[PDB]
């Protein structure tokens, strides 16, 4: 049966040139679909996988919000032409294809009658979205930027995934990797200035503010790419960090995490941060 | 754009032996999208492909009675389904999807299968039906006087339009008039079929067309010398002149509306079949 995500939204701040007749002054959000919402007081930056081919989807502007706990379906919106959505989205969202079509028929974005198709603006690499600075919920860093992970799969989630480097190995692998590896910046012209650090969010009693840092220790993780030791460690620091951790920023500071974290959740719906989204 | 058909709903009398357990508690209609529900008075017969194959597709009871989009509901589950759905409508897949994604039947989560696990909506189908082993089914349709009509073999039907399943009003509809000719000259053709004499029911007067009469779709065969249903020239021709001549100047001789011209009855009978639920509206 299906995963429930929370689908987070990420602003673009400034719009690539290459991208600006194609989106003519709508809103643009890349989106990330992640498990843990209450690690978004975290965020450093984005993640991207280079290679990976990602669509332009026109989204609405506004969802119909459900209590997906206790309701037996889901609801999806058809138009007959492109024209005939205008009047209800002026949202963009960069994601996979695959994530797009899971959206339609959630009622996150339109479908028309083109078997029914979603509106696709233009398709882009990952590549193409590094350096992009993106506005995030939050993380009061605020502004943030697309960096590339080539650990990414474009099978799951929206193929753009939000980087928490203090409690998520395969982030911290893969931000240690962009801060050690000068030919791999070099490779893709990636600036010093998008690279942050890590922030303290959660005490892990025992293990302090830094859980993910001293996890890849403790399996010996060297690269991005050693996935069956990543695997282990994000495994281990979920059901570690969500009985154990304690949040030490924002509204729910000094609460755990399974006590906060559907308060969490809740309060980035209804500010419009994010969404539901299974697959 | 897409086209506004009628959608009728002919209630099944008596469910074919071998689809008995499948139905079973519901309500089963074939159903049929026509242009003219203004001519239901006069229905006969109804139309199947005998090689066709048709889907038994679970329906909402209710449906919600501009150039908005149509909402749709995808359902967790086939289970949940259930409560909110006691109708069975006989049609092509093609069709199904069609009121699906108009809100008439339900859609349920489904996955693309093999190799993807992407979200894919699937109609809910109980089963898969040739139209020949639906021939002889008795039928309770709107308006016409006749207390059962039957589904006869027609072979000048394509399964890409409608739903594959069409109303006879031979009185009126050159195309009806030529198939049921085709059954009444043909013994072999009944023979072949097993077409009893009490399902083959004469035309209806229903229309009165100035210059023409009662029986205006056997005047136009004999003009444009239709001679078989599968005359398809002839009768594109023969349906074009007849739609637009019983439109503005036809005047209906059967119903409520008995008296006046079908162009200001239309839309007021279509209303009413819509709201006693004999009727949906249905695009393509
Ligand atoms: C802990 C916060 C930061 C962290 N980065 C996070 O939220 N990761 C996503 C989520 O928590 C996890 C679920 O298995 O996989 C990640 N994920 C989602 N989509 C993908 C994808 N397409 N490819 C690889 N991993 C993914
Ligand atoms: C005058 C009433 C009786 C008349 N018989 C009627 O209602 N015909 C349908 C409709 O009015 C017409 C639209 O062109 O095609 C017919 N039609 C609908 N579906 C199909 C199909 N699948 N194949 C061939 N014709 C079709
Ligand atoms: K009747």
């Amino acid at each position: 049966g299906p995963q429930e995500y929370t689908l987070i939204k990420l602003k673009i701040h400034l719009i690539p040139e290459f991208l600006g007749s194609i989106v003519k002054g709508r809103e643009v959000f890349v989106v990330c679909a992640t498990l843990r919402p209450e690690t978004m007081y975290g965020q450093t930056n984005c993640w991207i996988l280079p290679d990976g081919e990602y669509d332009l989807v026109l989204a609405f502007d506004q969802v119909i919000p459900y209590d997906a706990k206790t309701s037996d379906g889901v609801l999806c919106k058809i138009f007959d032409k492109y024209e005939d959505t205008m009047k209800e989205c002026n949202t963009v969202y960069i994601c996979s294809e695959r994530s797009a079509y899971n959206m339609a028929y959630q009622g996150i974005v339109p479908l028309i009658h083109g078997l029914p198709r979603i509106v696709s603006l233009g398709k882009v690499y990952g590549e193409q979205l590094i350096g992009t600075p993106l506005s995030a919920p939050m993380t009061p860093y605020s502004l943030i930027f697309i960096l590339p992970m080539f650990s990414i799969s474009m099978e799951k989630g929206t193929g753009i995934v939000t980087s928490v480097p203090s409690d998520s190995p395969d982030d911290y692998a893969a931000l240690r990797d962009i801060k050690t590896k000068p030919l791999l910046r070099e490779k893709y012209s990636i600036k010093d200035e998008w690279i942050l650090d890590p922030l303290e969010i959660i005490e892990v009693p025992g293990f302090g503010f830094m859980t993910a840092e001293l996890l890849c220790n403790q399996y010996k993780i060297q690269s991005q790419n050693d996935s069956a030791k990543l695997k282990q460690a994000k495994e281990e620091i979920y059901k570690k960090e969500f009985y154990e951790g304690i949040l030490i920023r924002g509204k729910y500071s000094g609460m755990k995490i399974c006590d906060a974290k559907e308060l969490i959740r809740e309060s980035l719906i209804k500010d419009g941060y994010a969404l539901i989204y299974l697959e």
